[PDB]
C-alpha cells in the first residue's frame, strides 16, 4: 500500500489510538472530494487506506481529527484537526508515510517518502 | 493584535521572510470565508492581520505558504501549505500566536494563547 | 543579548514559566564548565544570560530543566532535560536563540542565528 | 528488544540513514559510562542496543550524532548532536522507542514507550 499514517501522542508517549482519518483528492472544481478514511489501530497506524491503482498523481489532503482524540483524554485542544496536504508524485519515491506527533496546542507532521 | 503569525525556516536558523499567509473563517454556511492576508516580515513575522473588532468567536483557517516559500530557495518540498484550523474566541478575545516551523518535509505548528 | 533562550508549552499553549536553564562552556581539558544559568520569565523567555564580550568561540550546552517543570504541573516526563549542545561563534560574533517546545514526551529545539 | 532508536531527515523526508549513535549509563559517580551504540539502517532504525537483562533502571543518554550526518550531505548543521537523556522506569511500558526528527537548525525527539 502506497500510503500510511502514523499518529503518535506526545504527551502520553505512545500512539494515538482509534484517531479518525479523512484522506481527500482535489477535483477538477477545487473541491475536496472523499478518497478513503480509517481510524488508526493500537499501533498508532493506518495502513491499506488505497492502492496503487487508485492512488494516482495529484492533490491530496489527509486529515486527523485531533480535537476527537483530545476530547476523549479530557485535554482541551486547540485544533479542530490537523491537516496535511501534498502532491503525489510519481517520479519520487512510491512509498508514502505521513506521520503526525500530536500534543494539545502543537503538532508536527512528517511526510517519509521510500522507494 | 490578537492575532499573529510567526514562521522560522529550519534548515537555514533563521525567520522565514516574506512567506504568504492567508486567514480565513468558516461562513454560515459552512463555506470558507477570506477573512484577512499578508506576508511575513524579515523578523518572520505577521502582525496587523485583524482587530480585536473584527476578529470575533469562530473557526479559523491560516495557510501558510510553505511550496512558495521553498520553491524559491531552490528547494521541492513535500507540502502543498500548512494549514492551522481553530476554533477562537468562544470563551472570550484572546490573543494567538501561531507558530510554525517549516522544514522540506516536516512541519510543525504551536499555538500560544493569552489573556488580553 | 548574543544569547537568549525561549521555552513554550505545547500542553498549555503558553510561555514555560520559570524554567531553570543552565548553560556550560566545553573548557580546554574537554571538561564542561558552568557558564551561565538562570529562569524563564512571564513570557517564556530568559535573557541577559551572557555578553558579547564572554560569550567567546566555544562548544556550548544549553540544559533546559524540563523534568521539573512538569512535575510541578503533575506530570511525569519522559525527558531529565533538553539538551542542545552546539559550536557557537566560530565565524565571528552572532546572535542566537534558542527555542525549545515542551510535550511530557517530547520536545523540539530550534536555533534562529542572526548576524549583530 | 527493549530499546530502540528511530532517526527521520525532515530536508529529504527519508529514514536517516549510517547516523552514529552511542547510548551512555550514568554511573555512581555522575559520569557517562558508554552501555551500547551502532549506526542506523536504512531504515533509519538501530535495533539490538542491548537486553531486557541489562537495561536495568537508571538513566540513560542517547547521543546522534547530527552533525556528522549534515556534513555528509553538504549541509551546515547548528547542533553537535542531539542528546536524549531520560530514566527507565519499571512499572511502565516496558518498550521504548527513542525517536528523532532531524533538521539543520532543529530537530525534536519523542519517546514511543509501550508494553
Amino acid at each position: 500500500c502506497p500510503l500510511m499514517v502514523k499518529v503518535l501522542d506526545a504527551v502520553r508517549g505512545s500512539p494515538a489510538i482509534n484517531v479518525a482519518v479523512h484522506v481527500f483528492r482535489k477535483a477538477a472544481d477545487d473541491t475536496w472530494e472523499p478518497f478513503a478514511s480509517g481510524k488508526t489501530s493500537e499501533s498508532g497506524e493506518l495502513h491499506g487506506l488505497t492502492t496503487e491503482e487508485e492512488f494516482v498523481e495529484g492533490i491530496y489532503k489527509v486529515e486527523i481529527d485531533t480535537k476527537s482524540y483530545w476530547k476523549a483524554l479530557g485535554i482541551s485542544p486547540f485544533h479542530e484537526h490537523a491537516e496535511v496536504v501534498f502532491t503525489a508524485n510519481d517520479s519520487g519515491p512510491r512509498r508514502y508515510t505521513i506521520a503526525a506527533l500530536l500534543s494539545p496546542y502543537s503538532y508536527s507532521t512528517t511526510a517519509v517518502v521510500t522507494n
